[PDB]
Order: C-alpha cells, then structure tokens, then sequence
DNA sequence: GCTACAGGACTC
DNA sequence: GAGTCCTGTAGC
C-alpha cells in the first residue's frame, strides 16, 4: 500500500543531505549482528537497498560517514555498533527518535518505531512484534514484507522529527537531547564496541573453586536435613525450614514462607542448616549468575565482553546494562570482590582507572534543597553520616558510635529515597513512633531539605511532573490517586526522582566533557563503563599521571553547583585492583 | 516442550 | 529510590 523503490543499486538521490535512515538490525542482541535492510527516505523518494549491495558501495558507505549529511534515525546506537562490527563509520545523525520519545515521556516505554509514533497518533506503521513475531517464532519475513515495514518506520521519522522537537522546544529539552543524550549515544556506542577483556582463566579457575565449596555445603546441608531437597527452590526450603524442622515462621510472602536472607539471619540460631545454607545462597549467586554469567556472554574470540548499555530505559535517567550486567558486579563482599580481577584492560602495559563521585546525590540535595546545614557540612567536606548521627542524636564528634553510625547512614539514604515513618523502622528496626522523631529531629537539622521535600510533592501536584537539573521530565499521574499506598509511591518519586535524576544528568555531562577532553589532550584513554556515580577507563601506563589529575577535574566541573563535587580515582592492573 | 511470574540477591 | 538476572514453578 506505500509507495517506494525497492533498489538494485545505490544512486546519486538517496544521498541528500537530510534523510530518514533505517539500518535495520533484528536480534535484540546488536553486537556482530546481521543487518537485514536498508530505508532511505528524503526529498527525493523512498527506497529500500539490500544491505551486501548498499554496504559494498563507497558512495553509500561515504555517505554513511558523512557528517554533513544529515540523518534522522530510530536508535541510532544500535544502528551504528551494528555498522561498527563491519567495519563502517556512521555520523551525522542529527537526530534519534527513541531518545526524544524518552525525553518526553520514559513512562510511556517506548521500545519500537511504531510506539513512537502512537505519541503523535501516527499510525501508518506496525509494531516491530507484528512484522518480527515474538521471542522464539521469531523470523525475519520475507523480502516484500520486509522492505515495506521499513520503508513505513523511515517514513514515519521522517514524518514526525517536527512535532517532537516543536514539543521538546516547548518542554525545554530541545539541548537536552541535541547537547547531552544524542552526543552521549555516540559515546556509549564507542564503549560497547570497545568491550571489556576478561581473564577467562582467572575464571574458570574460580569457577572451579565455587564447585567444591558448593558440593560440600550441599552435602552438609542435605546431611542435617536429613534429607536431599532443591536448595533452589524457594518452595521446597520453607517445607523443609518450617515444617520438618518447626523453625519459626517470621515472615510470609503471598505464595507461601519467606526465605530471604534478612529472614534467615533471626533464624541463624535456631539450627545450623540455616548458616550453611545462607553460605550456599551467597556461593550459588556467585557461580551461576558470575562464573557461568560471564563464561557464557565473552567472546572467545577477542575474550571480551560487549554489554549494551539502554539509554532510553530507567524512569530517571540512569543508564543500564545488559548482557553482561557490568553494573552490578560484586563490590561489598570480598569473596565476591574477587570478580572484578577478571577484567583486565585490552592490551599489554595498560591500566584500568577508576574515578567516582563521592555523595553525589546529596550535595545535589544540598544544592537543590538549599539547607544551609547540608551545604555547609560539605563546603566543610565532612563525613555526612557522622555528622548527621551527630546531629540527629545531639552529640558531638568523638561521641559518635558506630552503631549510630550505621543508623545515620540509614536516615540519609532514607532522606534521598523520600523514606516512610513505617519504612524507615522496618528498615532500621525500632519503633514507628520513634523512628519518626528520627526524621524530626533530622528535619530540623536541616530545615531547608524540609522544605523542598514539602515543595516538590506540592510542584509535583500542581504540574503532573517532576524535572532534574537538566531539564529532564518524569510524569507523577498517581500522586492524586484516592488509593494511599499508590499516592505515597508517587510521593517518593516526587521526591527522589529530580536526585537520581540530577546526577545522571551530572555523569552523562561528565562523559562528553571527557571524551572531548581526553581527544583534544590526544591520549589513547578511553572509557569502559560508567556505574551510576563513576567513570571506568583503561589507558597506557603512561598515561595515569595525567588521568589522576585530569578525570577528576572533568568529572567534577561537569557543572556548576552552590557545593562543590569531589571525585576520588583509583588505578590498577585489573579493575579490582582501582580500589 | 516454551513462556510468563515470583522470590531472591547483586549493584548504585 | 533506580536497575538486571538467575532457578524453579505454575500453566499453556
């Protein structure tokens, strides 16, 4: 039913100067993926190339690289690490659906070309599913199919780049998206290419450490249970724990018997499958998730690890990172830490580098709130639980224990989460009623974060959102809802949401003045990963002297706040050892 | 047999 | 507060 061109060759009109792209790549997975088609959509027509006639063009290919020649595109990261693993550049993409339908809305999950569309009520193209299929009857149809179902995405990009970026305008995120996230998409497109080499043997070696400890625990645990059981199962366990053995039924969960570990620790005394137990939960997550994890997504080839990282997914501008999930590998626990041994850099003399922002989250709180106490505490550059247990509990320096430590700590995170009176005592674990003179006496410590806390719920109402330092939105529609529970979910976000928020915005920033930096400086360094609140990059040797005091400027001029940010670094011979 | 949820545990 | 990924299980 649309009109297009399906080309033999590549000809002198499909290489204007603004056009609609589709480099259609379909496994979910885009790294040394196959690129199954091609759309191009301009002033001229609309045409459909196959990709070994349009890749081996160097007309096409230089027009691919060309970044005067303007393209607009849906995810157009994926499109160029595809590109990349061939060996082509892509530039001058100018502008990316999937991000300004994030910018303006990451609740609505946007996640195809076709929900982009429904935003504006364009309707003339199918979702990916309906062309594609779901998971494992998953197939790429034939050509006609095909070729018309990407003619219809270009189409559509091309339709509609006016109306979000007239929308965008009117939110003001139009630099937001043309300043930050697309410049950023670049950038994490580089780093998942770049990948993160593994010490395969350092690995497999663990590996085969965890299947010991693993097999004589599972003895052990069998041994006086009497019985052998699936230790996996969260069913099979509370049979065992609280029936055959009688233990104490603390808490429940809508299935059955809670087996978390917080409940298994005030179970520890009652007999010693418990501990043993807990052991093989905390080795079992090592092995399976890790060893196994890890093992199964390197490249044999190369022997690296090529996460993707998703730009338009978190609720608040946080990165994430899929397969492998490299922001989340074990720190707080030694047997655990020694994970990160197995990332080692890319090339022999090199070095991995660390740097990382120290309470990010609060001293944007401070600026935000604009408590005078919580800014003046770190133009001080104090130790925030110390002094806020200090506070909180009317004591001075020295008179700080560490159990009151521990239960500061606690408060302040509470603080950023927009915490519950209930919340925080289950948390703790004291008393709702004191748990709450708690947060009074920490609310008239600081008088000003009160305040904000009080006006962003209020902000939030008034409006229908909240909005980070950068301009970036997140919609509150259940903070009117007549439920309690779902308007007080609604109120922490309010809350926590323009703080996680605003320091996302501050790393990304810190990226592009790096990757800037890092050129202009002609060094051979280059990031890695970032986690939230730190950087990771691997360089020569040669080269850390200039990074310990050339990272942590960058990262900590990102912008400009009413507190000051501090970034430690740390460097190694593995990411384990940047510590 | 393939697929979706539920419970647990890992990071910031 | 924000994520991912694992095993088993409940059910087509």
């Amino acid at each position: 039913k649309m009109a297009f061109t399906l080309a033999d060759r590549v000809t002198e009109e499909m290489l204007a100067d603004k056009a609609a792209l589709v480099v259609e790549v379909v496994e979910e997975n885009y790294h040394d993926a196959p690129i199954v088609g091609i759309a191009v959509v301009n002033e001229h027509g609309r045409f459909f190339l196959r990709p070994e006639t349009a890749l081996a063009d160097p007309q096409f290919v230089a027009w691919l690289g060309d970044e005067t020649k303007k393209k607009s595109m849906f995810d157009s990261k994926r499109a160029a690490v595809a590109l990349k693993w061939k060996g082509i550049e892509l530039c001058g993409v100018s502008f990316d659906l999937l991000l300004a339908a994030y910018l303006l809305d990451p609740a609505q999950g946007v996640d195809d070309v076709a929900a982009a569309a429904k935003m504006k009520q364009y309707e003339a193209v199918r979702p990916d599913e309906a062309v594609y299929g779901k998971g494992a009857k998953r197939a790429v149809p034939d050509e006609p199919v095909l070729a018309e179902h990407l003619v219809r995405k270009a189409a559509a990009i091309w339709e509609l780049e006016r109306p979000f970026l007239d929308e965008l305008r009117r939110n003001e995120q139009d630099r937001l998206l043309v300043e930050l996230e697309q410049p950023l998409s670049s950038i994490l497109a580089e780093m998942e290419f770049a990948g993160v080499k593994v010490d395969t043997k350092r690995l497999e070696q663990m590996g085969k450490e965890l299947a010991e400890q693993l097999g004589t625990v599972e003895q052990r645990i069998y041994e006086l249970a009497g019985q052998e059981f699936n230790i996996n199962s969260p069913k099979q366990l509370g049979v065992i724990l609280f029936e055959k053995l009688q233990l104490p039924v603390l808490k429940k969960t809508k299935t059955g018997y809670s087996t978390s570990a917080d409940v298994l620790e005030k179970l520890a005394p009652y007999h010693e499958i418990v501990e043993n137990i807990l052991h093989y939960r905390q080795l079992g997550k090592l092995q399976s998730t890790y060893i196994e994890g890890l093992l199964k997504v390197v490249r044999p080839d190369t022997k690296k690890v090529h996460t993707i990282f998703n730009q338009a997914l978190t609720q608040t501008g946080r990165l994430s990172s899929t397969e492998p999930n490299l922001q989340n590998i074990p720190i707080r626990l030694e047997e655990g830490r020694k994970i990160r041994q197995a990332f080692v850099p890319s090339e022999s003399d090199w070095l991995i580098f660390a740097a990382d922002y120290s309470q990010i989250e609060l001293r944007v709180l401070a600026h935000i709130a604009e408590d005078d106490n919580l800014m003046e505490a770190f133009r001080r550059d104090l130790d925030i639980h110390t002094k806020t247990a200090m506070d909180i509990f009317q004591v001075s320096e020295d008179e700080v224990t560490p159990n009151m430590r521990r239960q500061a700590k606690a408060v302040n995170f509470g603080i950023v989460y927009g915490i519950s009176d209930y919340g925080l005592a289950q948390n703790l674990n004291i008393s709702r009623k004191e748990a709450a003179e708690f947060i009074e006496r920490y609310f008239e410590s600081f008088p000003g974060v009160k305040r904000y806390m009080e006006n962003i719920v209020q902000e939030a109402k008034q409006k229908g959102y909240v909005t980070t330092l950068l301009h970036r939105r997140r919609y509150l529609p259940d903070i009117t809802s007549r439920n309690f529970n779902v308007r007080s979910f609604a109120e922490r976000m309010a809350m926590n949401t323009p703080i996680q928020g605003s320091a996302a915005d501050i790393i990304k920033k810190a990226m592009i003045d790096l990757n800037a930096r890092l050129k202009e400086e002609r060094l051979q360094a280059h990031l890695l990963l970032q986690v939230h609140d730190e950087l990771i990059l691997e360089a020569p040797k040669e080269e850390m002297e200039r990074l310990c005091r050339l990272v942590p400027e960058v990262m900590e001029q990102a912008v400009t706040l009413r507190v000051p940010l501090k970034v430690d670094y740390h460097y190694g011979s593995t990411w384990y050892d940047a510590k």
